[PDB]
């Protein structure tokens, strides 16, 4: 079943689930809002002519001290949540944008289910689908997690992104198969 | 998790859930198709240079009497469902495009879970990802809802978009934090 | 509930669910990775001026023998999984991109729930959101399925895309009502 916000609170309190740092008002009817962090990554368009899955891609990364960041029209940017999340083996969580955000043409393209056992901040794929730039304010609620129960024995997440911090560039080129 | 189409039909007939107006053939194996309404909103590019999360953004809104609307290439547009949806406290619903629509490069970017207790029409985020314009026919099935049960005590949706009608502009600037 | 990877394995071995061809390492904590096939479809820009929901749209389709394909910047392309999937009536599956892929600006826009009873390859909606072209390697893991149980009686999928093979163009023009 999808977990109610209240159930999410209970599980946090009992440490079945960790989401930190967190304010109680981030808890929603059946989701929890997460916030935009100060750290960003973009593909280095001056150095790379083509994007590849078979080798590392050069990129620029930075932490801003400003209150906002600008995302220009039709531009893609990697960001991160302030929150570090730790899921036990029997939960998964669907990351999605907040409706208020998507309605301004900011698409959280990374929308998907977090592997049970995942431990880290959440890397976000931001796309400005408008013809105008968007000013993103750091620390504002940008996306949310919807939790669901997993049935059966679980082999927990042991992949590339365990313990990730910051907007974390793809490591697709490490695929063993 | 997920309610079968038949279960959705039952819950509708017993008024546990409301979706209206509705034809029986909108009911699918484990989803229900919703239709594109005549009402649209776009950002007022003659008055705004930059999109902000901290104040209202001016916009143009209109209802068309034409059978179709044209969405030009690489353009983003807010739309709405014809259907008004009312969810009880123990159900949530995932909005997503229909595969037939996404395959023509029309992306329903607003894909996500509706808060338990939500009551209103659904605002859609349309993006034409082609280099050609798309003719969207009004009243055609454009997206669908996938229903899931919620476990635990629920504080129902009391947010910005309760009772929304029409394509409804973002009210992100009303965030308390 | 969402099925664990182990549960997915069991159901495969007992033929409750079919996904073929498949390597055991495609199985993940609570999902299964699928691979990019060699077959592609693009809208025929030399023959169509406008995209329509009301008639067939001309397109070019091809199978590549090359190891990679190039998707130019801000371009949308239809692709397919290598895997054929057959779902019984009591399961549904959420298709989504792999985080490693989305982080390079390749969006799997078709993200959504597969109808119970669906039988076919999965057609993917690829969008390159970067300013650089992307080289997609054929046969690499590109997306994944997250399985969920369906509660209640099910009328199985009897729609347009039963038995689909290859990147399969939209048949939206076949809608009744
Ligand atoms: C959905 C999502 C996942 N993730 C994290 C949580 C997941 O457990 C983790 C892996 O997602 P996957 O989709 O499994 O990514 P992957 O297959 O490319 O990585 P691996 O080969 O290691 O499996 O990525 C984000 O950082 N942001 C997101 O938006
Ligand atoms: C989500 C997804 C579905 N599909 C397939 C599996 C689904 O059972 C099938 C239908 O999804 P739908 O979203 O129902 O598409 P539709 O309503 O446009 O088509 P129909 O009228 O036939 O119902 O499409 C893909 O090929 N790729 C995908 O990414
Ligand atoms: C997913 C979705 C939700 N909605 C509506 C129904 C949801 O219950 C409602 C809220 O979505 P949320 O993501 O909670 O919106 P928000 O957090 O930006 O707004 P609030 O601060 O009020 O929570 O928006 C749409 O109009 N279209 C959609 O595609
Ligand atoms: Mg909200
Ligand atoms: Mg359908
Ligand atoms: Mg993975």
């Amino acid at each position: 079943m999808i977990l109610s916000g209240k159930t999410i609170s209970e599980k946090l309190t009992e440490k079945e689930l960790e989401i930190t740092p967190l304010t109680e008002e981030q808890i929603q009817p059946a989701s929890v809002d997460l916030r935009l962090g100060p750290h960003f990554v973009t593909i280095d368009d001056s150095k790379e002519a083509v994007i590849s899955f078979e080798r590392p891609i050069r990129y620029r990364e930075w932490t801003t001290s400003d209150e906002t960041i600008v995302l220009p029209p039709h531009t893609f940017l990697l960001a991160t949540t302030m929150e570090t999340v730790k899921l036990p083996n029997h939960l998964t969580a669907f990351v999605e944008g907040r409706s208020s955000v998507g309605r301004l043409g900011l698409f959280i393209q990374n929308a998907g289910w977090v592997d049970p056992g995942f431990n880290g901040q959440i890397t976000l794929e931001l796309f400005n689908a408008n013809r105008l730039p968007i000013e993103l304010p750091i620390g504002r609620r940008i996306c949310q997690l919807v939790f669901a129960e997993v049935t059966g024995e679980v082999a927990p997440y042991q992949g590339k992104y365990l313990f990730q911090k910051g907007a974390t560039m793809s490591e697709i080129y490490k695929d063993a198969f």
